[PDB]
DNA sequence: ATAATGACGCT
DNA sequence: AGCGTCAT
C-alpha cells in the first residue's frame, strides 16, 4: 500500500563500451573501421581464439570463443588484430589504458563503479536532483535524447528502426509529469539527458561508442544496456518491468546465468523472469537460502537494492596464462621460468599502480591448475608481497606451491600445469 | 585447446 | 585461509 517500497529510490546507469577492444584497434588502425573484423590472442592455433568482434562480423556469426580460422569460414573478408605479445603471453595494456581514458570521463559526472575492462555503474540520483533544480520547470526536448530507447514504448492506437524509437519517446514525453520533482520517471527522463551528455563527451573525447542502460537499479540498468547496443541507450522504468519481464528468460538476468538461474528454472517449473512473482519469499528463501530468497523475490519485481560501490580503481592486480594439451608445463624449471615472466609483467603494472594511484599491495596470491582436474583453479597459496621485485615474486610464489610437485623426480613436475596465474591483492594507501 | 582477468560469497 | 560461483 503506501508502505510497500517500490524500488524507485535511485537513478543508476550502466555504460558499456560496443565491442570494446575493437574500436581501441580501430581507432589505432584506421583500415579496420566500418569493416567486419575481431581481435584475436595467438595466431598458431587453428589462427588464434577470438575475444572481440565487430558488429560488422556478428552479422556474419562470428562470435567470442570461436577460432579465427573457423571465423574465417563464416566471414572470409574477415579482418583480424593481435593483441601485444609481451614475454611470451598476451598483454592487455592497451585495453587498460584506453578503458582509464574512459573512467576518467565517466567519473567527471558521477562517482562509478568499475564492473569490468569496459563498464562503469553510475549512480545519477544526485546529479538528478541537481538538474531537476536548475531547470527550474522547463518541459524536456525530445531534442535532449538523439539516441535514447523508451522500453515497452510505443504502444497502443512507421516500419522502420529509428521511426520507432521516435514515436515511442514522444510518446513518453508526452505523459511526463513535469511539476512533480518526486515522479521516478521524470527523474529517469532526467538521468537519460545527463547520460546522452556522457556519452557524447565519451565519443568526443576518445572517440569511442558505448551504449548505456538507465534505471532504478544495477540489474535493470545493465539489462536495458543490452536492449538497444550499439550506440544506443535505453531507459526502463519500473512500470515497464511487469511487460519485460513476462518474457525475460532467467538466465539474461546478472547473476543467474549460472547455476542458480538453472535451479531456479528446475526446481521452481518457470522459464521466465516474470513467473517468480507467485512465491512468497519464504519459498523461495527455502529453495535458494534466505539471501538468494529475498533477492528473487524484490527482483521479480524490478527492485533491487545493491548499491553502487565508489571503487574506479581494480581490487586485484592479476596476471594469468593457459598451457592447455601438451604444452602443460611437466618440468620444475619450465615452472620456474613462466612464473619469473609472469611475475615481471606483474611488476611493471604493480609499479604503474604505485605511482598512479599510490598504494601498495601487500599480498601475492598464487593459483594453479593441474592437469586431468576440472576446475578454474585447482589451488590457491599466498605469501607476502614486501617488496616489488619480480624475481622475489617468482621465487616466493614458486616455494609455496613447490611442495604439489608429486613427482619422485627433481626435474620433473606432475602433473602438468595447465595454468598459472599470479594476483597482487591487499592494497594499502601508500 | 578460446584465453585473460576480476568481484564476491561460503565456510 | 582456501575454495566455489559468476562474470567480461
Ligand atoms: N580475454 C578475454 N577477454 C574477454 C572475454 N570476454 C570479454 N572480453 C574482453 C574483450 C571485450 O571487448 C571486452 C568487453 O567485453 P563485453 O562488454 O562483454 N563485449 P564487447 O564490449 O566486446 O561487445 P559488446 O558491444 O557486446 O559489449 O572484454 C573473455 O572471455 N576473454
Ligand atoms: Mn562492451
Ligand atoms: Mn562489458
Amino acid at each position: 500500500g503506501p508502505h510497500m517500497a517500490t524500488g524507485q529510490d535511485r537513478v543508476v546507469a550502466l555504460v558499456d563500451m560496443d565491442c570494446f577492444f575493437v574500436q581501441v584497434e580501430q581507432r589505432q588502425n584506421p583500415h579496420l573501421r566500418n569493416k567486419p573484423c575481431a581481435v584475436v590472442a595467438y595466431k598458431s592455433w587453428k589462427g588464434g581464439g577470438i575475444i572481440a568482434v565487430s558488429y560488422e562480423a556478428r552479422a556474419f556469426g562470428v562470435t567470442r570463443s570461436m577460432w579465427a580460422d573457423d571465423a574465417k569460414k563464416l566471414c572470409p573478408d574477415l579482418l583480424l588484430a593481435q593483441v601485444r605479445e609481451s614475454r611470451g603471453k598476451a598483454n592487455l595494456t592497451k585495453y587498460r589504458e584506453a578503458s582509464v581514458e574512459v573512467m576518467e570521463i565517466m567519473s567527471r559526472f558521477a562517482v562509478i563503479e568499475r564492473a569490468s575492462i569496459d563498464e562503469a555503474y553510475v549512480d545519477l540520483t544526485s546529479a538528478v536532483q541537481e538538474r531537476l533544480q536548475k531547470l527550474q520547470g522547463q518541459p524536456i526536448s525530445a531534442d535532449l535524447l538523439p539516441s535514447t530507447y523508451i522500453e515497452g514504448l510505443p504502444q497502443g492506437p512507421t516500419v522502420q528502426k529509428e521511426g520507432m524509437r521516435k514515436q515511442g519517446l514522444f510518446q513518453w514525453l508526452d505523459s511526463l509529469q513535469i511539476d512533480n520533482l518526486t515522479s521516478p520517471d521524470l527523474q529517469l527522463t532526467v538521468g537519460a539527458v545527463i547520460v546522452e551528455e556522457m556519452r557524447a563527451a565519451i565519443e568526443r573525447e576518445t572517440g569511442f561508442q558505448c551504449s548505456a542502460g538507465i534505471s532504478h537499479n544495477k540489474v535493470l540498468a545493465k539489462l536495458a544496456c543490452g536492449l538497444n547496443k550499439p550506440n544506443r541507450q535505453t531507459l526502463v522504468s519500473h512500470g515497464s518491468v511487469p511487460q519485460l519481464f513476462s518474457q525475460m528468460p532467467i538466465r539474461k538476468i546478472r547473476s543467474l546465468g549460472g547455476k542458480l538461474g538453472a535451479s531456479v528454472i528446475e526446481i521452481l517449473g518457470i522459464e521466465y523472469m516474470g513467473e517468480l512473482t507467485q512465491f512468497t519469499e519464504s519459498q523461495l528463501q527455502s529453495h535458494f537460502g534466505e539471501k538468494n530468497g529475498s533477492w528473487l523475490y524484490a527482483m521479480c519485481r524490478g527492485i533491487e537494492h545493491d548499491p553502487v560501490k565508489p571503487r574506479q580503481l581494480p581490487k586485484t592486480i592479476g596476471c594469468s596464462k593457459n598451457f592447455p594439451g601438451k604444452t602443460a608445463l611437466a618440468t620444475r624449471e619450465q615452472v620456474q621460468w613462466w612464473l619469473l615472466q609472469l611475475a615481471q609483467e606483474l611488476e611493471e603494472r604493480l609499479t604503474k599502480d604505485r605511482n598512479d594511484n599510490d598504494r601498495v599491495a601487500t599480498q601475492l596470491v598464487v593459483s594453479i591448475r593441474v592437469q586431468g582436474d576440472k576446475r578454474l583453479s585447482s589451488l590457491r597459496r599466498c605469501c607476502a608481497l614486501t617488496r616489488y621485485d619480480a624475481h622475489k615474486m617468482s621465487h616466493d610464489a614458486f616455494t609455496v606451491i613447490k611442495n604439489c610437485n608429486t613427482s619422485g623426480i627433481q626435474t620433473e613436475w606432475s602433473p602438468p600445469l595447465t595454468m598459472l596465474f599470479l594476483c597482487a591483492t591487499k592494497f594499502s594507501a601508500s
